[PDB]
C-alpha cells in the first residue's frame, strides 16, 4: 500500500522516530553549526522535504528566518502547525520555485532517496542550487550507497503516548537499484482498539559518485563526511564551482 | 482473521507465549504437586485443550502415562512431535469418549472459555467427570469471571528468535457475556520479509456460580482457589458427589 507519507501513517511519524531515538534538537544544533563553518553569517535556511517540521521548529533557534517546502499534505499539515510563523511551501524538490535564496538549504534523513535516477537527482540538486545565496550552503543527508545499504535488516520498536501503544516494524530488501522498506504499524489503545497500518517506499541506492555529479552539475563544490546524523553520511555543497 | 489456531498462528504460538513470561516448568510443577495433595498417588494424566503440548511435556516427568485431547489439528501436530511417546487425540472437550480414565483431567489457560454457554460447559465438565478415576481429581483453570475481567485491557510483545522477530499486540473488549480479544502480530525476517498476522476469539466470562454448577452437574465437588498460573485462579473437582 502507500508510498505517499499521508493519513494515519503521517500522524505517526513523529511519535515513531522520537521512539526509536531520533535527536532533532542535537541535529539541527549540528546542522546550525555546520551551516556557520561554510558560511558565518548564516541568517536564512529553507528545509526541503520538510516532512513534519521538527528540525525546522529547532533550526529556528539558530537561524532568523526558516522555510520548508514539502511534498506530502498531511506532512506540511502538521509541519505548519508546528512552525506556525513560518512559510511552509507545498512543493516539488525536482521542480520548485519560490522566488528567493537562502544562506542554507538543507535536505535532511534522505528524502533525497525519493528521487528515481540521475535525471531526478541531478534537477533537485539544481533547484538546491537555485535557492542559495552566493556565500551560503546546501546540506544533502544521502540514503545508503550500494556498496553499504544491509539488504534484509530488520527494525521494530514500540513506543506508548497518551495511552496509545504503536508498534513498528520495517524490512528491507535490495530491489534493484533501490532499497524496499516495507512498514508494518500496529496502533492499540484502551477505547480505540487495534489499528494496523503499512507504507512501502523505494528508496534509491545512489552511488556516492551519483550525487558527487548531481552536485557538481548544479554548479557546486562537493565534500562527503562519513557518518553523520543516520550514519549514511552527508554532502555539503557550496556555490562558484 | 482465525478463531481456530491454526497457520501461523499455532506455529507462533509457544513462542509469544514464552516471550510473555509463561513458564509452562513451574505451572506443571505446581500442576502436579496439586493434583498429588488431592490424590497422593495419581500416575496418570489426561490434558484437555492441551494445544501444543507445552504442559503435557513437563508434566510427563511427574506422571508415568500422560495423553492429551485437542481441537486444532495444528496445535495438535506440534504438540506430537513435543511429545512422541504419548497418545494425543484429536477432537472435542464437548464430546469425546477416550475409553479409558486417568488419575488428573486437566484443562490449562483457560481453554475453557471457548466454550459458548452453561450446556457447553456442563457437557464438557461432564465429559471430564467420564474419564477421571474414582480417587483423582479435575483441575480447570478458568477464563476471567465478569467480576475481574478489564475491558480495553491491551498487551503488546516483541520477541526475537532465529532470524525472526515477532510482535503480538492484543485488545480486549465485552461482548455480550464474553471477552473479544483481537490479536495483531507482525512477524519478519531477513529473508522472509514482513507479513502481518490476526487471530480474534470470543471467550466466554462465565461466572463462578456458572463453573460450579457445571462441576457439580458432573457429580464433582467443586472448590476455586483464586491467583492461579494466570491470575484467573484454578478450580478442583472430586468424584464422588
Ligand atoms: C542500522 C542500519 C540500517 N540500514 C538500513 C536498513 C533500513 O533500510 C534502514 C533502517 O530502517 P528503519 O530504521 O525502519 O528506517 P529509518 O527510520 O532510517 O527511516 C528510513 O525509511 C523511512 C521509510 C523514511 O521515511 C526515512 N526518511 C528513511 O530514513 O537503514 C543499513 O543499511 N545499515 C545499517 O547499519
Ligand atoms: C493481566 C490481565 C489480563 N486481563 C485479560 C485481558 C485480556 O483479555 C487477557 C490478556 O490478554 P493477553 O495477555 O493478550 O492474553 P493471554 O496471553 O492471556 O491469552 C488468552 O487469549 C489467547 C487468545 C488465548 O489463546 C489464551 N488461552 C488466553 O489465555 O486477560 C484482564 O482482564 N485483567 C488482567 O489483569
Ligand atoms: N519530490 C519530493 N519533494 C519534496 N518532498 C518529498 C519528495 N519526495 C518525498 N518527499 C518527502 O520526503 C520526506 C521523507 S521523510 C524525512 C522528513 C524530514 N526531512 C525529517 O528529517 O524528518 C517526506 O516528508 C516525504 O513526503
Ligand atoms: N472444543 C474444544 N475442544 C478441545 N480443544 C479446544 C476446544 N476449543 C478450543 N480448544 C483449544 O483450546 C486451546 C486454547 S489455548 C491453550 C492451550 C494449552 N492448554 C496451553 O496452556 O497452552 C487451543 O489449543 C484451542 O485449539
Amino acid at each position: 500500500p502507500q508510498a505517499d507519507y499521508s493519513g494515519e501513517i503521517a500522524e505517526l511519524y513523529d511519535l515513531v522516530h522520537q521512539g526509536k531515538g531520533k535527536d532533532y534538537h542535537r541535529e539541527a544544533a549540528d546542522l546550525a553549526a555546520l551551516v556557520r563553518r561554510h558560511s558565518p553569517k548564516a541568517a536564512s535556511l529553507l528545509d526541503v522535504a520538510c516532512g513534519t517540521g521538527m528540525h525546522l521548529r529547532h533550526l529556528a533557534d539558530s537561524f532568523g528566518t526558516v522555510e520548508g517546502l514539502e511534498l506530502s499534505a498531511d506532512m506540511l499539515a502538521i509541519a505548519r502547525r508546528r512552525n506556525p510563523d513560518a512559510v511552509l511551501h507545498h512543493g516539488d524538490m525536482r521542480d520548485f520555485s519560490l522566488g528567493r535564496r537562502f544562506s542554507a538549504v538543507t535536505c535532511m534523513f534522505s528524502s533525497i532517496g525519493h528521487l528515481a535516477g540521475q535525471a531526478e537527482l541531478d534537477a533537485a540538486l539544481e533547484r538546491f542550487a537555485a535557492h542559495v545565496l552566493p556565500d551560503g550552503v546546501v546540506v544533502v543527508e544521502p540514503w545508503w550507497f550500494p556498496e553499504n545499504f544491509t539488504p534484509g535488516y530488520v527494525a521494530a520498536g514500540t513506543v506508548e503516548a497518551g495511552g496509545t501503544t504503536v508498534t513498528r516494524v520495517s524490512h528491507s530488501s535490495r530491489e534493484g537499484e533501490a532499497t524496499r522498506i516495507e512498514v508494518h504499524y500496529l496502533v492499540a489503545g484502551p477505547d480505540r482498539g487495534i489499528t494496523h497500518h503499512e507504507e512501502s517506499h523505494r528508496i534509491t541506492l545512489f552511488t556516492r559518485e551519483q550525487y558527487e555529479r548531481a552536485f557538481t552539475a548544479a554548479g557546486l563544490s562537493v565534500e562527503f563526511m562519513p557518518g553523520g546524523p543516520s550514519g549514511r553520511g552527508l554532502f555539503t555543497g557550496l556555490p562558484g564551482a
